[PDB]
């Protein structure tokens, strides 16, 4: 009441399996499966990572995140395909890093001439991509076409 609504992000962790196999991942938070964030990936590899992702939310639910990344900060995994996903908003950031920084070492973020960027979805670019994922930072906009 007097707080005005106030929630706190959800985070959930998943398991990558590698083997040259396309594998899609998918989470709803809030009532009415309102936000809904996909990230589909393909790997090569014979080590399975853990990876966190957290959502989180505005109090008006005017704006919402999807949040992947690496507890170590690294990933061994060879990537060749990456795609993330949204739906109930609009994507108005998008961000990755190839490697994260590691007390006195900086951060490693990608170029945008590697990676693509749509309204709809995010989808890699061919030729570019250096195979290496470790953060990936979507932000996003509620918002909904009315038919």
């Amino acid at each position: 009441g007097s707080k005005g609504t106030v929630s706190e992000p959800t985070t959930v962790a998943f398991d990558v399996r590698p083997g040259g196999v396309v594998h899609s991942f998918s989470h709803n938070v809030g009532p009415g499966d309102k936000y809904t964030c996909m990230f589909t990936y393909a790997s090569q590899g014979g080590t399975n990572e853990q990876w966190q992702m957290s959502l989180g939310t505005s109090e008006d639910h005017q704006h919402f995140t999807c949040t992947i990344w690496r507890p170590q900060g690294k990933s061994y995994l060879y990537f060749t395909q990456f795609k993330a996903e949204v739906r109930g908003a609009e994507i108005e950031y998008a961000m990755a890093y190839s490697k994260a920084a590691f007390e006195r070492e900086s951060d490693v973020p990608l170029k945008t001439e590697e990676f693509e960027v749509t309204k709809t979805a995010v989808a890699h670019r061919p030729g570019a991509f250096k195979a290496e994922l470790s953060k990936l930072v979507i932000v996003a906009k509620a918002s909904r076409t009315e038919l």
